């Protein structure tokens, strides 16, 4: 009924919610990879130069 | 009766959850506009050369 499948979606979007989180957080720790090895070629090219 | 207290929390969750969200995409959008900024210092070392 009503009450029990607004429960059910509601379940569902909680977990959407907790995945979008989790995939952003990664994404963040991905992009803090990104940084460093950017700015070492950074002062890379800068000594190449 | 337990479903309308369990789809408020729920409900709490969602709009918790989706402010976490918002947050974490403004944290990711000024973590990428700090690496396009020394991306283009970093295509100005490699255009030196
Ligand atoms: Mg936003």
């Amino acid at each position: 009924g009503e009450l029990l499948s607004k429960n059910y979606h509601l379940e569902n979007e909680v977990a959407r919610l907790k995945k979008l989180v989790d995939d952003l957080e990664d994404e963040l720790y991905a992009q803090k990879l990104k940084y460093k090895a950017i700015s070492e070629e950074l002062d890379h090219a800068l000594n190449d130069m």
